[PDB]
Parts: structure tokens; sequence; C-alpha cells
């Protein structure tokens, strides 16, 4: 039934909104869900026989010990890797404005797939290294989304270089985000100079990839390194952990999501959300 998930999503994302600016958002996380009734039914009742995966609600069902996705969110698309793997490494990067980033480094060559609500890709990429990424999204702003996560995902030299500012961000709970993050606010707010420095070639055009330029133009004759355009499975469950702020990581201890990859909501549930505590 697609009713619940629709009003399942739209109830799980006000919990941790709510709770993240609380001074314990897990329990205040924990204590919403128990009380909190869709459609007449209880919430927790229907995350441990509900099969939806989503940022909000997989954070719900982690803060209850519940199998979620072993996908990870980033910038609001959700990774899979589809072949290859990778390892942790604390580098410590320079900006281009001489600002020091502590970063998870990944070292080793990997296959993704993104998924968003308006673009999908497909990622190659290795240590810091950008191979190959074939965007199809729905219009201009939405690619350009997807390009920025990729590049900052890649945790390429060029990338890190490109910042022009010092890095400030903070979220609900005014709390410093966490270096890539922090990295990505900032292209988000302004992708101009990322896509200068990254960087055009000439590409073979085949069918179907079409190239794009800086500016977000397309050419048949050249592109950005390793950008491709185009038009148009199985799910793994696994254990997680969850700590106080809502961050929920995998064994390895990779944060697969946080109240910072959620959504905002668009409010019109088709079931009864009495949200009580
Ligand atoms: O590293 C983390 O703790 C998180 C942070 C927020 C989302 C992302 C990006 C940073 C990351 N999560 C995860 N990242 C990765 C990963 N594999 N290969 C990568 N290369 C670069 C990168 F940058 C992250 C990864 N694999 C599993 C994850 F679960």
């Amino acid at each position: 039934n697609d009713d619940i998930d629709q009003s399942l999503i739209i109830a799980a994302r006000n919990i941790v909104r709510r709770a993240s600016v609380s001074a314990d958002p897990l329990a205040s996380l924990l204590e919403m869900c128990h009380s909190t009734q869709i459609g007449g039914t209880r919430m927790v009742d229907i995350l441990r026989q509900n099969p939806t995966e989503e940022q909000a609600v997989d954070i719900c069902k982690a803060a209850m010990g519940l199998r979620i996705s072993s996908s990870f969110s980033f910038g609001g698309f959700t990774f899979k890797r589809t072949s290859g793997s990778s390892i942790k490494r604390e580098e410590e990067v320079l900006t281009g404005n001489l600002q020091t980033l502590k970063i998870r480094v990944h070292e080793g060559y990997e296959e993704f797939t993104m998924v968003g609500k308006r673009a999908t890709a497909i990622l190659r990429k290795a240590t810091r290294r950008l191979v190959q990424l074939i965007v199809s999204g729905r219009d201009e702003q939405s690619i350009a989304e997807a390009i920025i996560v990729a590049m900052v995902f890649s945790q390429e030299d060029c990338m890190i270089k490109a910042v022009r500012g010092d890095l400030n961000f903070v979220n609900r709970a005014n709390q410093r985000l966490n270096p890539m993050h922090q990295l990505l606010r900032h292209f988000q707010k302004d992708a101009k100079v990322l896509f200068q420095n990254w960087g055009i070639e000439h590409i073979d055009n085949v069918m179907g990839m079409v190239g794009v330029l800086p500016d977000m133009t397309p050419s048949t004759e050249m592109s950005m390194r390793g950008i491709r355009v185009s038009k148009m499975s199985s799910t793994e469950r696994v254990v997680v952990s969850i700590d106080r702020f809502l961050r929920v990581r995998d064994q390895r201890g990779n944060v697969l999501l946080s109240p910072e990859e959620v959504s905002e909501t668009h409010g019109t549930e088709r079931l009864t959300i009495t949200y009580s505590s």
C-alpha cells in the first residue's frame, strides 16, 4: 500500500527534524516514534513491518535496532556500490583558502549508482579520482546538482583547491558540519569556480552520451572530464549503529545517514498522523 508509505515518510521526516534540534535527539526520536500514530496503527509497529527504505525512515528503523539498506545517502543521492571496494585513511588536505580539513579519504576503485529525487547516475571513481560519470536527470538544475555531488564525492584535488572561502556551515542544531558536507554545501551555493577548474576535454560522440560544459551547455565535441549526460535491483539489509545525534553508521564505521541527509516534506498525507510523545 503506497498510502502508508507516503504518510510514514512524511511522519518520519518531521520526527527527525524535531528530534535533531533536541539536546538528546536519539531519546527525543525514540519518544516520538513510540507514541505517534499513522492511520490508527502505532508507528513502531509500522517500522517493524514496513519495507520502505528512506533517509528519515531508516534513521528511525536504526534507532530501534532494525536492519536497513547498506546504501548510504550523500547530498540527497543514494549511493549503491555495484563493484569494487575501498578503505579509509584519515588524510589532511588544504583548501583553496588555505583552510585545512581532516577528511576520510577512500583508497580503491569503486563503481556506484547515484539515485535522487530528480536525477540518477553511474559513477566510477578511485583514490581521489573521478573516472567516469554518466548522469541523467530531469533538467539542467537537477543534473548540475548530481555532478556537484559527484565532484565533491570524488575527493579530487582540483575540487578541494576549487574552494574559495572559509567553510563554517552549521545545521539546524547549530553544530559544525563534518568536512565532506562542508565542501558540499559550499559548492551547492555556487558551483561556478568548481566547474571552471575541473577541466574540459575532447569527447568521441557516442549515441546517447552527450557532453556538457562548465556553463551547463551540451556539445558533441567537448565535455567536462569524465562527465557524460543521458536520459534514462535488489536490496541488502544490514545491522547499523546510531548515536545521540542520529548519525547511522555501518559496521565499518562509515556514516550511512544523518539528519543532514533528509529531504524536505510536502505534507499532504493520505493517512492520519497524530504526533504524540
Ligand atoms: O565517510 C563517511 O563517514 C560518510 C560521509 C557522509 C557520506 C559519505 C561521504 C562522507 C560517507 N559514507 C560512505 N562513503 C563510502 C565511500 N566509498 N568510497 C568513497 N569515496 C569517497 C568518499 F567520500 C566516500 C566513499 N562508503 C560508504 C559510506 F557509508
